[PDB]
């Protein structure tokens, strides 16, 4: 149908149905007849999966050739989604497919909507790990992704009298095709058990033994026939474990619990023995397998020239400990040249600021755990401090402030200074975010090593999330400069030319009207809620959290509808606010949010005064299938989190991409997405970082903004009175109270700047020409957001690499 | 190679090659560079499997098309063993295969040894359902074999320091390519609860609910393109269980447990709930599923006409209560009709007369656990009784006898008791069996309604244990009378003819030599053990039992010892005998037989003086495939159990259609064998049933026999002092006390003919041309004993249907 979904060759076509019947009746064993939807999404599937099998094994047996420098991207989170479309794509296979499976009387569409999203990731950590697989492919990189196969990803939100319930996320139930098991490389992984010391090093002996099983799944690059692996490790216990005997056969549990499921928390550490066991498991089984690799390459002066271990944020930082005690204790090595392999070997990206969610484990729960890793960790503290004593003489407070051991109620190791410590290099994810590293938490350490400090701002896939989420938009853009951009973002800057371009401008304008027309029918289909598809669309997608504030919004929301009750005959721009996101379990503020979401939404919908001017809709289960329909579809994006508290965003970065303009603070990359696409076509507004800090030095008063603002007054009046809640008048009591005496996101000091910059945004839309020509310059500008130019970066300034856009033999 | 393995088409060798290749390409994703034996393992067995698909469904489509009456065989067990070369023989694809992987630099044997057994059972009772599969299929009947899907099977038995140790047998691990999950027919299984009396009928309600998910596996028939289902159920727990969030999900463990491992009991009762729920969870996922092909076919008048539900034994006797409570509460049909659907629908098939093996649940765990299946079963109770005292006025005591419920300390419900009155037909598994059940434990039912009881004698099938154990010895009776015997083993008479054959004589005796050099190879092979090919070989294998008697076995050992070093220099027939068996992980007994044996080997296989005139080896880690190895080798097959006993047997069986002679008590189907094969072909000894029955009268007294054989006290004396145990004198005295004060068996009743009829044997076994014409004159007459002839009778004096020897289109 379209151009950039590649041919649709009479000899493929034919060659794909056979295959499609082919796997219906041997590998699903039915026919015609009994087949289900189901059954004919994976018939597909495994059609599709055969195209990677050959590209798969030579991609492999290449490096194996070459033997270039192998990059390992150590997460406990792969926010991957769903892989049948995605696989299509970089094979370009889409067009091919989808008249061959309409030849078979089949919609391809349909069977797309049947893969379970692969959700083994909270929100944007996980997800940035999936798109920087997906670029490393792209740019032909020895690159493996190391992680967990969660049975379990990140739960199933429902939403029930508008309060969030979760459910299992049992994903694996129906199979997954396009995983393989490789049971012939499982690997052992130790936990407790004591140090033994003896004439020639020490031992870690008595320990209890789980297995460690690897699946790997493919990562096609962008038409360049290169397949790299993700590998993820399954727990598994020994067949000798626990060996009345029922109990001990079903005791194994225990041991393989520690693959079971995904921790729900989004920028929030939760310090419990599971997700230790977890971090530990994935380290230790990767890193056999990465010193194994390397041997079937003694000389380990070469280690840092043959590997490169990426940590995404501290949850694998024990591979840093992990690394030495395999150098010392197993292969020998003095300690002095095993650190300086170690170094030479990691690098650290942080992912955040906010205290809560740095990770701080108490020293009882290693000492218990992994007793010879904590040796190793108060060796390298040691040795650490020794350093910063010879630089700082006498600075005995800068001692106590750098420490991996931090003193108190209980003693705990900060896993962010081990990080630190023991890489060659520490990144932020923005400018912004890198520069406060510096300034702030890191910068006893910045001083120390500045050398270490680097910046590499997130990006996103133009794959999945143009693409393959808007092809629409994908086809106009290339009608005019080709297919190139695809796999060189920054090509779109030749759209400049165009925004004067009167056919462009109504094809721009148009793609997102069919966008909206066709979420605004889903809507409908799986949800049942009507929606004016006239209206503006204004969404907030990312998970539930103060700091994000989707409380703010909620502000502006009841403003605007206060303000119609007020004027009802008063023309206004109408509005669908669209917010969705999960709140993590135990967070009980967030879910108290999602609550006031929905009961905002309950008394402004059915109000017969403002008819279909205005439209609050909660989006349940926002996951990133579900990302791939909203974002195309959405006109006003969102990003209002506290300046300095959004280390970057990467959903910002797709409503970009997309055709959306922007509302934010200058926090995270909003930053640099305003200064690519000029401030005058961003909407700015609010306090920026070094407002906020005048404001904490002086104390935040949230009773002065209730006092001097009428309108806001009302709002809280509203609440504490129970007008949205009849039945249960004091239902957001503790709402009311945070805002009100304990918000450390100062919500109330963005609140007027924020209302007026909506207003500039309505007064923007009734000009759909000055619009859409607005969006054109976002759009022309986004190409510095690709995270080909993040992982480009990441290549040459930390691993050493480089990139290539070369094909391999097909 | 040899005939009855099929041809080896030019056409279908290349074809073999081809999808061999694609295989190990496409599924497994490897290249001949990096393959390794297993990889070559599922190469082959995906190929095999592929030929299976097209006559799978077919079959199936058959049945939906002809719609006959379903035979429904419910059991708790399947012991299956390997499935690759089982299927290469019944689909004629040996040879083709054997010359396919040969040209692909492949050995067979050894790809077929890399095949993990499908140990779903303990032993004759499970190995009796999978013969049966293979006898339906073999004969066009339109059965189903429903069972549980154990994650874990009979444990896998190690031998440490010569006692017995468990190990799991996670046969599942590297994946199960014969299986095909079906997801979409998951079905809810209810438990615990309560129950409510509405205005119409009961309900069971507040339940908890688990679900059922089944798993299918082919059975082929033989070379008759025929292909019926064995579907074994998995425990899933819903997707809102449970539903801190963490815990709530690691929970889900609990309702999965359920068919996380089979008890490892053989002929022995534990009343344990997991056990309960494994066997509601089978038979209310099994009547579902009935139910719902019934109606795809309102009118449950024709119910016992389209299905028949075989009961092996009483683990899925709830089938009767469930049926009930479903036509009952849920269909709405009077008491009086579901009751007439219930008994012509079921049939109850009984495995054994040993007390301790009879089912007797405890009142308050059904009570518990399913409180409306025991209301139900007390008032089938009430009308039963009802109808006895109807037929036996005024005998109180017959009342007591008879009902289903047993008081005493706690009380019971027999579930022998309760499948008699809910089936129309009861049968024992041999004639002197049924006879027992008869005339003892069920004589009260006999005398109410005697046209319920039958026997129906078991059998083996012929394919797995001659054609594919033996094909040497299949191919020289082909040779002489056609391979029309393969399905019709009543044929093998023909070979009375042959007897006096000197050709044939020489011909059976060399497969035997050859099949003794393969197992002694074997034995130093995996397991380093030396072994003499020229001694004879006695062996006795099957589970670790008193009644079985490996004790009486023991003594002739020792007896044999002590006689060698009494007249060193004497000649004597050199002996290897074999003892192999798993011990229930609880059966104290038991493990300490298998310590004795072991014991008696060390001293025996270490004596200079014997040489190699006696070896006493314990066979380790007995199954399926293992018996399909030792068997064919034997030349004497121990089949001692105290008379009486032993229902039937199956082993037994096996020998006998393998070229063993057999020594035995007039117990089981021993006693038909001899009938068949004549008396003076047969090495009977011992006491009858009446013989065992004028002891219990008179009172067995052990001592009495010890007294009076010098020979036997010197046995017990060497025990006592600890001359099989020198560092721990008294290991034994366990064995020696039970022997003396408390053998519930009599073994020292049998010790003086056991040893006299032994010494027969020898002198036959000195007789090379003699002891080869006997063999004949059993194998020729083993016919009887296939499972064929067993499943023929059970489908027209059971089933009510007609067995088919015609081909399908294939
Ligand atoms: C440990 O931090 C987190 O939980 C987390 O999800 N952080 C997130 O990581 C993303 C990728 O760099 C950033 O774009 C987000 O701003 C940051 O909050
Ligand atoms: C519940 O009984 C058992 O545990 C069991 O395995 N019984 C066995 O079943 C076999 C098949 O009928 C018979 O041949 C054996 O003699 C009987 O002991
Ligand atoms: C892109 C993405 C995120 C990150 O969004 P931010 O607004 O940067 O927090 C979270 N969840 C999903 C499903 C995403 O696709
Ligand atoms: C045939 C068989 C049995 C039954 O043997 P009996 O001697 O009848 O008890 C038990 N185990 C296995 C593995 C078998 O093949």
């Amino acid at each position: 149908q379209i151009s950039v979904r590649g041919l649709a060759g009479v000899e493929n076509v034919t060659e794909l149905k056979k295959n499609f019947n082919r796997h219906l009746h041997f590998t699903l064993v039915k026919d015609r007849n009994v087949a289900t939807p189901r059954d004919y999404y994976f018939a597909l599937a495994h059609t599709v999966r055969d195209h990677l099998v050959g590209r798969w094994i030579r991609t492999q047996q290449h490096y194996y050739e070459k033997d270039p420098k192998r990059i390992y991207y150590l997460s406990l989170e792969f926010y991957m989604g769903r892989t049948l479309q995605n696989t299509m794509v970089n094979l370009a296979l889409e067009n091919a497919c989808d008249e061959a499976t309409y030849q078979l009387g089949l919609d391809m569409e349909e069977l797309e909507e049947i893969e379970e999203d692969a959700g083994l990731g909270n929100g944007g950590l996980g997800r940035l790990a999936a798109c920087f697989l997906d670029s490393m492919a792209t740019l032909g990189l020895a690159a493996y992704g190391y992680g967990i196969r969660y049975e379990f990803g990140i739960f199933n939100q429902k939403i029930c009298g508008g309060w969030q319930m979760e459910e299992a996320d049992d994903w694996l139930r129906y199979g997954n095709p396009w995983e393989k098991a490789r049971p012939e490389f499982t690997l052992p992984v130790h936990f407790y058990g004591r140090v033994e010391h003896t004439s020639q090093g020490a031992k870690w002996v008595d320990t209890q033994v789980v297995l460690a099983m690897p699946y790997d799944t493919p990562v096609p690059g962008y038409r360049n026939n290169v397949v790299n692996t993700m590998r993820l490790w399954s727990a598994k216990a020994p067949n000798d474990f626990n060996l009345g005997y029922i109990q001990a056969v079903l005791d194994r549990n225990l041991a393989e619990n520690i693959s079971r499921v995904l921790y729900p928390n989004d920028n929030f550490f939760e310090g419990k023995e599971l997700r230790l066991k977890q971090e530990y498991f994935v380290v230790a089984a990767t890193l056999q397998d990465i010193i194994r690799r390397f041997k079937s390459s003694t000389n380990f002066d070469a280690f840092p020239d043959k590997v490169a271990i990426q940590l995404n944020d501290t949850h694998p930082s024990l591979a840093i400990p992990e690394l030495m005690r395999v150098l010392v204790d197993l292969e020998r090595l003095d300690w002095d040249k095993a650190w300086e392999v170690t170094v030479k070997t990691c690098a650290y990206t942080n992912h955040t600021v906010l205290p809560e969610a740095l990770e701080r484990w108490p020293v009882h729960l290693l000492e218990t755990l992994l007793p010879r890793h904590l040796q190793i960790i108060y060796e390298i503290n040691q040795r650490f401090l020794n350093r910063v004593a010879a630089a700082f003489p006498g600075d005995v407070d800068r001692l106590r402030r750098m420490s991996l051991v931090e003193e108190g109620a209980v003693k705990r190791i900060n896993m962010a200074h081990l990080c630190i410590a023991g890489s060659h290099a520490v990144n932020g994810v923005a400018r912004i975010h890198s520069e406060i590293l510096k300034k702030t938490i890191f910068k006893d350490f910045y001083e120390l090593e500045p050398h270490k400090f680097q910046n590499k701002t997130n990006g996103i896939t133009p794959r999945r999330w143009l693409v393959l989420c808007n092809p629409g938009l994908a086809e106009i853009i290339a009608e005019r400069i080709g297919e190139e951009y695809i796999s060189d973002l920054d090509q779109l800057r030749k759209l400049l030319s165009y925004v004067d371009d009167e056919a462009f401008i109504r094809d721009v304008a148009k793609v997102k009207q069919e966008n909206k027309l066709k979420f605004a029918a889903y809507l409908e289909r799986e949800y049942k809620v009507h929606i004016n598809p006239n209206s503006l669309f204004d969404v907030q997608v990312k998970r539930i959290h103060e700091y994000k504030r989707q409380l703010l919004n909620c502000l502006h929301v009841i403003t605007l509808y206060n303000r119609i009750k007020k004027e009802p005959n008063k023309f206004v721009v109408p509005r669908t606010v669209m917010i969705g996101g999960k709140a993590a379990p135990g967070y009980h503020m967030a879910k108290m949010i999602i609550k006031l979401i929905t009961a905002i939404g309950d008394v402004v919908n059915h109000d017969p005064v403002v008819g279909d001017r205005l439209r609050v809709i909660f989006l349940e289960n926002y996951r990133v299938s579900l990302a791939e329909k909203v974002i195309p579809a959405a006109d006003l994006s969102e990003q209002i989190s506290t300046a300095g508290t959004e280390a970057s965003g990467t959903g910002n970065m797709k409503f970009m991409l997309n055709g959306a303009l922007t509302i934010g603070t200058m926090d995270g990359a909003n930053v640099e997405m305003a200064e690519e696409a000029g401030e005058e076509n961003f909407f700015i507004f609010g306090m920026r970082v070094e407002d906020v800090d005048r404001l904490d030095q002086r104390g935040y008063n949230a009773q002065e903004y209730y006092d001097r603002i009428p309108e806001l007054r009302q709002i809280i009046e509203q609440l504490s009175s129970g007008f949205f809640s009849p039945k249960q008048p004091d239902l957001f009591k503790d709402i009311v109270n945070m805002l009100m005496h304990h918000d450390r996101f100062k919500v109330f000091a963005d609140y007027e700047e924020y209302v007026k910059c909506q207003e500039r945004v309505s007064a923007l839309y009734k000009n759909p020409r000055e619009w859409t020509r607005m969006v054109i310059r976002n759009i022309a500008t986004s190409g510095k957001f690709s995270s080909d130019r993040t992982i480009a970066q990441y290549a040459r300034e930390i691993w050493g690499v480089e990139p290539s856009r070369q094909r391999l033999p097909a």
